[PDB]
């Protein structure tokens, strides 16, 4: 129940709690930019996906969230050879009107591949 | 020659110059998050695509660019009903090692839907 | 009527309109970091000052603004030798609850020294 | 040995290690914006100060660092009444050419007042 774009990214969630979300995924040939590494927009969309899932789960029955902004840094190039990536969203602030979550994407060795912050607005019932 | 992820986004470039890139696209049902609006990661990936295309074209035969970071703000929700979006990348700084580009995504009425900055690193021959 | 920190920065405003603010200032020895160039935080505070002044002026009698976030890029080192800097704030979005402004700091030659975006929240009467 | 602007901020460092820096400070009347809360630029400058100190200490004899960009979020208003703030810088990435550090400013109760990321460039000998 995360939408069609999340499915196309290939994210597979191990956990979506009010205080953490974890998802596994992989570089795929269709996700590349012309020099054979991951298109940077894919990192941003993964960061957006894992944070908004957690933010939505935290808000729960009390309303719904809308994305406000996303700032993602790319620290290493990623290819199909780099295997399974893990993206973990952790909360920075969870308040009445705003949420900010931090998402780290790491490889199996724990090497930080990307890291992003997502700001969300709470639409409360 | 922009890679498979750019094609999947549906971007169609009117212009890729050393100082500006313009691309048209549209919200599509496969690009949505669960509440029927555009997945925010799609805005980030579009911003990344149009800026990196321009940055790569500016660097030209002198080398190649790698994405460093992307910060995109979402100002209005976007649906299939909102029609054709236009994303324009304009340069902020184009130097020896770094480039920063600003990308605005607007609807046909000129309403600002999203806006992002992309930092790139120059890999020079 | 901009507060004591703005005065300590040495900002001198030529213009504070609902759609633009302009201020002149200069690197000073007390504003430096240990290697003799401008402390980067000074760029951020100048960006915050010129944008919030404009945002507050735009909101006018209808309420007041509070800073939400600030993202500033530093493109060139600045010293006392670099003379008079000009910081211009231009609006990106001015809505019901949020404002986003973009501020460019340039030297006399038009060389871009720094550039920042400031997000503000509208506290409406 | 941190420069005159750091002194004017009133930062007092408990720790500057290659992997963490901690500094205490306080809102002061001269640091305010016109509505009696901390000028947001002060948060950015504190974030810049504590991260660059740590980054410089990590690089050590091998070279020196220059600020590249700073993104700070303000989560609560801060006044003189809020007492002693603690700013802690932790490393996100420390590589050959780039460093990224994350800085959290909290009050005595552990309430998150501000949080910023600083990107630095390594000038290596
Ligand atoms: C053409 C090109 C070069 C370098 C990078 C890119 C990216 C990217 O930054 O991920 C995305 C799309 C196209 C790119
Ligand atoms: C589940 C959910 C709620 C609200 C927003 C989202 C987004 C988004 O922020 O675009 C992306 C993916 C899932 C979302
Ligand atoms: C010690 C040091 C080195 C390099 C940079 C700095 C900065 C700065 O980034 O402006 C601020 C404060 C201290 C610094
Ligand atoms: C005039 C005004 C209103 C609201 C906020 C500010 C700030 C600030 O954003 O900290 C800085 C300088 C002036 C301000």
């Amino acid at each position: 129940r995360l939408g069609p774009y999340v499915e196309h990214l290939g994210l597979q969630f191990e956990r979506i709690d009010p205080d953490r979300a974890v998802a596994y995924w992989s570089v795929r040939a269709d996700l590349l930019q012309p020099h054979g590494i991951l298109h940077g927009g894919v990192h941003c969309a993964v960061v957006e996906s894992v944070a908004s899932a957690a933010a939505d789960r935290w808000l729960g029955d009390r309303g719904t969230v809308v994305g406000v902004s996303n700032s993602t840094d790319f620290f290493a190039p990623a290819t199909v050879a780099d295997g399974r990536l893990t993206s973990t969203a952790l909360p920075v602030h969870r308040g009445a009107t705003q949420q900010v979550w931090s998402v780290e994407t790491v490889d199996a060795a724990g090497r930080l591949v990307a890291r992003g912050q997502v700001r969300l607005h709470n639409l409360r019932l």
